[PDB]
């Protein structure tokens, strides 16, 4: 009969009224805040400029470790060419904080070891500084535990775009003709506001929700959307969402990078990339990676890209440790508010190249060390600082890094022996009238009175003593000897001494001035030795170690801005002449191993060594900073090593691993190189030899030319 129709509006009506409700969320939730992102991790942003001291090659090693690729004949952004003097590069573009850039084509000419042009390809024309984008370390967790990497709709090539529509092609603003189900299109809605399980709940609310959402919006932006919502694999409890991060993550590219071939894949994982995940199950993900290759147009090949698709080796949580500082130091510098906040970027310290020689450094260097020495089992945590400004480099904290649960280079206390003996040799050259390089210091059987019943015997490692009875301040040091040490600490004063560690900038609630200070009693984190030795590389100036850079809102209000701070510790001229004597650690002295291998980067070192050597150690500066080695056993049992020469071998590995700046080192005012005799004394004219003395005048020369 009727009804059909006083039920046909009693139908309609229901539909809407609903329909306008769940019209207003599909709205209200797109609009403003449209998901929680996680805050972007980067690392440093190299400026290049004419005359740095940067080769070729190890430029390449930089782009490289960059994301950027070495190819035949450039073609798109990420890519370089290398030639006999030159790199020509497309600078991928990125949104700087100084001003966002776009993909600049540049030629970098090198002449010998420094860099001498980079040149735009667009004019013909120089720049003076050349920016260099960051490298994505990570992404601190999202509370969300949804992580993703948004690029809008711009972001996208149009190819990607195409592949993505060539199989589930966009329709009109409904859905129709796709469903030729014998037994669909844009499905955003679905795993947005849509739960689980299966239908007709969900397609019925699907679809009504989606010709909604496709009306009252644009047929673009759907896919902005679109594309950063896809799921495309884990990291541990965190999930993998939207292309721009998927890049990243399988292929270590960003999304606007993609070759087709691979392009195409992550366009096929879409279906589910959990039994598609790459690395699990490679074979199956290959077939898919091939069904939607295989496609009617577009056009010629579906034989060469078919061949090989690399997708490098997972990342569940890199660089475990120099996070931690940074996960720190944003906890003090910032507070609370901030893990509440939407698509920060931070960028930090972080160098890519150091944390890879260092790393190949460590996780081949020990497993080496302990094949020679054999050793059930053995350690090590590394240091890498910017000499002048205590910016963290690198920081490895274990022998296996990418593996990290314990992280020895910040939270591993341990006894830093002979390393301690610079403190007092600095302590006393910040005199000069009174300490000098060439100054006579006891080296005769030492019992100290212990305000405890024992007496303390310190001796030398071998237990000899100079039959001379003495030995000049220089020598003491560079052999690192530990009568004459202790003989020179205590005339100085353990209070005197114990400042200059204050003031190198370690732990306060470490020092405690007895004696045994003087040879090593005192227990750091190689994170705080690093901030001493920078103190003094530097030239006396102590700047607090730092991970961060800035840290960027969404839009691009600065949260933070570090700032140098660094401060005048100790006199300029005293600090030289530790390093310069250190110099002597390492080529005449005992780090003598290392002045062979690299005798032109002249570095300044200091051995590191304990009682029975259960813990090793090396300080190394060369001209741009600081890299101090740790080895040890974790459970303090003696390690069997040959001395410092454990941590040595490991510091010469990472030296070698990447290409260090020479230590060329520039002397304060009022240092004098003088000449003194045998017998040490001064001397006008002549001499055999020659020691940079601190004075604002050699009439110190005639006063010795009696007297």
């Amino acid at each position: 009969l009727w009804l059909l129709l006083k039920l046909a509006i009693v139908f309609a009506v229901l539909i809407a009224i609903y329909g306008v409700y769940l019209d207003q969320k599909i709205r209200s939730r797109i609009d403003g805040k449209v998901w929680q992102l996680p805050a972007a991790v980067y690392g440093r942003m190299v400026n290049l400029e004419p005359d740095m001291t940067i080769s070729k090659n190890e430029m390449v090693k930089l782009l490289e470790a960059t994301q950027y690729r070495q190819v035949s004949k450039m073609t798109r952004p990420g890519e370089f060419t290398v030639q006999a003097n030159s790199i020509e590069m497309i600078r991928r573009p990125f949104d700087f904080p100084d001003s966002k850039e776009g993909q600049v084509r540049a030629r970098l000419t090198f002449d010998g070891d420094h860099l001498a042009t980079i040149v735009n390809m667009e004019n013909n024309r120089q720049f003076g500084f050349f920016r260099l984008d960051p490298r994505l370390i990570t992404m601190i967790s999202s509370p969300n535990g949804e992580q993703r990497l948004f690029v809008p709709r711009s972001g996208f090539p149009d190819l990607l775009v195409d592949t993505l529509l060539a199989t589930e092609d966009r329709h009109f603003y409904e859905h129709d003709g796709i469903s030729l189900y014998s037994i669909l299109t844009q499905q955003l809605v679905k795993n947005l506001f849509l739960s689980s399980e299966r239908s007709y709940w969900r397609k019925a609310n699907e679809a009504y929700m989606a010709l909604i959402m496709d009306a009252r919006y644009s047929k673009d932006r759907i896919l902005e959307l679109y594309m950063n919502e896809v799921y495309l694999g884990q990291s541990g409890d965190n999930e993998i969402r939207g292309f721009p991060l998927a890049s990243l993550y399988y292929f270590g590219r960003p999304v606007e990078e993609l070759s087709l071939d691979q392009q195409a894949l992550l366009v096929g994982m879409v279906k589910g990339a959990s039994i598609y995940n790459p690395w699990r199950n490679p074979k199956l993900a290959l077939e898919r990676r091939n069904l939607v290759l295989r496609l009617l147009q577009q056009q010629q090949i579906i034989d060469q890209e078919l061949y090989d698709m690399l997708s490098a080796r997972p990342v569940i949580s890199p660089q475990p440790a120099f996070m931690q500082l940074v996960r720190q130091e944003l906890q003090a510098k910032l507070g609370d508010k901030v893990k509440d906040l939407s698509g920060v970027k931070i960028f930090t310290t972080f160098d890519s190249v150091a944390q890879d020689a260092a790393e190949k450094a460590a996780v081949e260097g020990i497993p080496a060390l302990k094949k020679q020495r054999k050793l059930s089992d053995l350690e090590t945590a590394i240091v890498v600082v910017d000499r002048f400004s205590g910016e963290v480099r690198a920081m490895v904290g274990g022998s296996e890094p990418q593996f990290a649960g314990y992280n020895r280079a910040m939270q591993a206390r341990r006894s830093i022996g002979s390393l301690a003996k610079p403190a007092t040799y600095l302590t006393a050259l910040s005199q000069p009238k009174i300490y000098r390089l060439n100054t006579w210091i006891a080296d005769a059987p030492i019992a100290l009175r212990q305000p405890n019943g024992q007496v303390w015997s310190p001796q030398n490692d071998d237990r000899r003593y100079s039959e001379s009875g003495r030995v000049m301040l220089v020598d003491a040091l560079t052999r690192s000897m530990n009568v004459p040490t202790v003989n020179l600490g205590m005339a100085l004063g353990l209070p005197a001494v114990t400042e200059t560690w204050i003031k190198l900038g370690v732990p306060k609630d470490q020092l405690h001035p007895v004696p045994a200070m003087l040879l090593g009693a005192l227990n750091l984190t190689p994170i705080e030795v690093a901030q001493a030795f920078q103190t003094i590389a530097s030239g006396g100036n102590r700047a607090p170690l730092s991970a961060l850079r800035s840290v960027i809102a969404e839009d691009g209000k600065v949260l933070y801005q570090s700032f140098p701070q660094a401060e005048r510790a100790v006199p300029a001229q005293a600090a030289y002449l530790t390093l310069w004597t250190m110099q002597q650690v390492v080529q005449r002295g005992t780090g003598r191993q290392l002045g062979a291998k690299y005798p032109n980067l002249h570095l300044a070192g200091k051995t590191g060594t304990t009682n029975n050597n259960v813990d090793t150690w090396f300080a190394g500066i060369d001209g741009s900073t600081v890299t101090i080695t740790w080895v040890g056993r974790d459970n303090n049992q003696p390690t069997k090593l040959y001395g410092a020469s454990g941590a040595m071998s490991i510091y010469q590995r990472y030296l070698a691993n990447q290409t260090p700046t020479p230590l060329n080192l520039v002397p304060p005012e009022d240092i004098a190189d003088m000449g003194v005799d045998y017998d040490g004394n001064f001397v006008c004219s002549g001499g055999m030899r020659i020691l940079p003395v601190w004075t604002s005048d050699p009439q110190s020369l005639c006063q010795q030319s009696e007297m």
